[PDB]
């Protein structure tokens, strides 16, 4: 029998398994449906992040940024045969595939060289409070390969893309298939306002063949809901400046195939659009339907997530749940932190719970976003006096590069009673790297005075965070006003 | 012409002090400088050395140089074009760089024109008496007087100047001032000096050199970038060598002569020789005290050459102050800004503030760049009983695909191991200058190592390495380097 069985060899499942086995000598089993990236199941050993998430996403955005580099280099005297330029999508994917497969292999080797840490290929599910069955397929009636006896069971199966119930949805893809398109689409429509749709819009915009067009549609008025609103409006503009068509207050109603294999999209508003690819990126839902949670009584939240307490425990004793399946912060480092904290509490004498506040995240759009803490309108409903410090500027190089539209935005939100910084929001190149150390600042409850009394590093964009001393406006009892009464 | 404040030197520190005194405390301010825009004959001008012949132009040209790597590295991500058609136009880079600096010059002139009690005077300032700044047509005390500015307070803020060694043929060499206006990119160039100016210009010249070119950097001691973390000093040496730059350590030029075609014949103290088209001296910058007539009123200099000041920027003469490079401490623009702002708060706002010169974050825009804040381990070991070093070094994944496998990232955290306080952070790699900024805020808060690795990381970034080091790589006990503790 195993001290612990983990269903899902992803960001959270692997941290919890490795720690419990190497730090505490416990006997661990880990189940995943594949050993290497790709169809049919896309995610595999490593998790969504390694196989069809952060890692290949970052590589493909890097590749897409070269479209700007090539164009901007002329402002600094560089020339080359523009007509010979080709963005070879098939080589990008091949390089991504080999980079991901290398990670797949190293995790494979990890299991083969760690005693007390074993991997089982198959589909895991709950047969009882103490048994995880491994079948050949997600079908509960498929052949059994294993029945793992477990003193503790960890649910860490991640999440799965959400798809709307419209006629012709089968002709639409999600981010999973976008990583494996054999050719770069000339015309693509990304559906959604979230970070996945924006990031892939930039990727497709760079590698599209001549005559191409990337359209992004969103059912409400402003994309990237949940991010700072100044950044939301500015990123919309800068995407438009780089050729992406942003189509707000629109939503697909049906999709049919044209005689050439392209898709005819009809929107609820009657508008129509023909594209080669339609990528649904309207949300990620917890991946629970294959686990047979009813066999055991694991309760879910109203919106489909596995309900846990601040220590990641389900209502069933000795059954825990971490990561995206809990439907809180769908971030890789969070799932790692929840995995490590769980094992410390269960297999050690050090109870530890992960802080889900003041977590720094990023969006690798072109231009990128970096954020940590509360946006202002949320803070306005939680604090009596709120100050907003805002600063927009054109970085030095973009006065020469030919990309004047690349304005950098820095915003700081404080509790104005004592100047405690509640949120920092950045837009512009470098923002993802700038914001990491800002997260450390907010654990230490840094005040605005701690930022503008720190001496800047010149010339940097991050310098701006230490150059703001006077609020641009306030919120008192939830009311926006420039000057205080 | 009775001013509250007269500033000699319209630079980084001088401009901050004059603007604060005028706009925040309604004081009448005069500011003196020798030009209103960048370039010859005097190079620095309205805006200072940073705007005109320092950080700002330096940065734009390094950015242009980085496109040599971008264009090569793009192939790994599927980008295809005619490699043989790639050319770098140096005159376009200079021309574009001049436009951007002049826009800053123009902007500053409009600030003076539109702000009450903030007047600009063109000429050369100097001390006539304790309360009189005289402005002449040239730096020569015999040149004609333009104004005598009556001043209740005087601020010395003239910056620094490139130091040129007294070797035969020095007249055939240049400094960084002239490098910003070279009509052509040198095919062969020798940057003399191991500091950040020489390293950064090596990167620039390496990217824009015509075919068959070579950049050589020489330094009289064994390892370049003294003062920085030793690991990073060695890695940048490797990564400069990896990008084609010959480093020539333990060598120092002894003379320069002219060849028939106009090139320079360099003879080193070791008897070695080298032929280059340009010799750029960047061995140091010295405080610019020679034209101020400090002896007239008796402003004292330190044993080192800078204007002696107490922690509130006050000189030995009452109502005369000095900030910035002329005080010859940390020759950084943001420090001169901070010193100038603290000076005005103290003098005019009865708000006594002084600049903290410790834990200052700074950068080197080498390719790849450096970001640093706080102490290096050698210095912390002489100052703390138990010291620990957390170290992580690796080639990022993107640079495996890009083909630049030599671009090893380096993160190092130095701590006082007795309580875990972070004493210094040192970075090498893309984004290091941007990462290190908020690290200065962390060190201002006396952050501890645990504050870093208990912060949730941002993935995937280089910065998140700073939050995933929790076990020291080695220690310094009583100044002795060891891997494990006793
Ligand atoms: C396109 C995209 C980009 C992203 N970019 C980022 C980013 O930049 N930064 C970031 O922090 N996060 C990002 N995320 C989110 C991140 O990938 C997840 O938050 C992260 O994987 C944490 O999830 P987890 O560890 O809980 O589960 P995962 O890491 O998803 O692992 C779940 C694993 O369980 C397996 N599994 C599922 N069901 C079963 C079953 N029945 N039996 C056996 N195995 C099963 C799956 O194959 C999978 O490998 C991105 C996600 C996507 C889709
Ligand atoms: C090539 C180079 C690159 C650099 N890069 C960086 C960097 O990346 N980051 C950074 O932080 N720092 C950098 N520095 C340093 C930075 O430029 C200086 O530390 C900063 O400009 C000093 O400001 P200051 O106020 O002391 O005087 P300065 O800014 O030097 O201004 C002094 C001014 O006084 C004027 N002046 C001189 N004598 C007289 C007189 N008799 N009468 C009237 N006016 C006079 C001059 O014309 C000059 O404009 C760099 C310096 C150089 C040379
Ligand atoms: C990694 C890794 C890693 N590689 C290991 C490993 C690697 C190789 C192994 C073994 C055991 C045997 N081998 C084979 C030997 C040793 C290396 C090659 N040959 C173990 S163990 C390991 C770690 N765990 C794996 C699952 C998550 C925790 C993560 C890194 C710290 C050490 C543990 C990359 N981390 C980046 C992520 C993205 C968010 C953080
Ligand atoms: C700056 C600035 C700045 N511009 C000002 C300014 C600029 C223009 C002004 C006035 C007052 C009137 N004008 C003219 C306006 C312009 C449009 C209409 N008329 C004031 S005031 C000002 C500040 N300092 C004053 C002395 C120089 C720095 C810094 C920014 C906050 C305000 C003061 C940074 N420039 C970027 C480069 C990168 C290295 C430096």
């Amino acid at each position: 029998a195993f001290d612990l069985v983990v269903i899902g060899a992803g960001s959270g499942g692997l941290e919890a398994g490795w720690n419990a086995a190497t730090l505490y000598g416990k006997r661990v089993a880990v189940v995943d449906v594949q050993t290497s990236h790709g169809p049919p199941f896309y995610a595999a050993l490593g998790g969504t992040c390694v196989n069809v998430g952060c890692v290949p996403k970052k590589l493909m955005v890097t590749g897409a940024q070269y479209m700007d580099h090539l164009r901007e280099s002329a402002g600094f005297g560089w020339e080359f045969d523009g007509s010979s330029v080709k963005a070879n999508w098939k080589k990008l994917i091949a390089a991504k595939n080999e980079a991901v497969l290398d990670i797949n292999k190293s995790y494979e080797g990890m299991f083969n060289d760690t005693e007390g840490l074993d991997f089982f290929l198959g589909w895991g599910s709950l047969e009882s409070k103490n048994v995880v069955v491994v079948r050949e397929t997600a079908d509960p009636k498929s052949a059994v390969k294993e029945r793992l006896q477990a003193d503790h069971i960890l649910l860490a199966t991640g999440s799965w893309p959400q798809m709307p119930a419209i006629p012709g949805i089968e002709h639409c893809i999600s981010s999973n298939e976008a990583f494996y398109l054999p050719e770069p689409p000339r015309r693509v429509l990304t559906v959604g306002g979230g970070f996945i749709s924006v990031e892939f819009a930039g990727i497709f915009n760079a590698y599209k063949p001549p005559g191409g067009k990337v359209t992004l549609c969103y059912r409400n008025n402003l994309i990237l809901r949940g991010f700072d609103e100044t950044i939301r409006e500015e990123v919309t503009k800068q995407l438009t400046a780089n050729g992406i068509e942003i189509m707000t207050n629109e939503n697909p109603a049906k999709v049919s195939l044209n005689t050439d294999g392209s898709k005819h999209v009809t929107f609820e508003s009657g508008k129509t659009l023909d594209v080669d690819v339609v990528m649904m990126a309207i949300g990620r839902i917890p991946r629970t339907n294959d686990l047979q949670l009813g066999n055991v009584g694991v309760k879910l939240t109203p919106k489909g997530g596995v309900q846990v307490d601040e220590f990641s425990r389900t209502n069933v004793p000795n059954i825990y749940a971490i990561g995206d399946i809990t439907d809180r912060l769908m971030l890789t480092p969070v799932a790692i932190n929840e995995g490590a904290a769980l094992v410390d509490t269960v297999f050690g004498n050090k109870p530890r719970k992960t802080d889900h506040t003041r977590v720094a995240s990023a969006v690798f759009s072109i231009p990128p976003i970096g954020t940590c803490g509360l946006i202002e309108e949320v803070a306005a409903k939680e604090f009596e006096k709120v100050a907003v410090y805002m600063s927009s500027f054109t970085p030095l190089m973009h006065n020469i590069s030919g990309s004047k539209y690349k304005k950098f935005v820095a915003k700081i939100v404080t509790n104005h009673s004592d100047g405690t910084v509640l949120g920092v929001h950045l837009l512009g190149d470098g923002a993802p790297e700038i914001i990491q150390a800002v997260g450390v600042c907010l654990r230490l409850n840094a005040k605005i005075s701690d930022f503008y009394n720190t001496i800047g590093v010149h010339p940097t964009s991050a310098e701006e965070l230490c150059s703001m001393r006077t609020p641009s406006y306030y919120y008192v009892k939830g009311e926006k006003m420039e000057k205080l009464p």
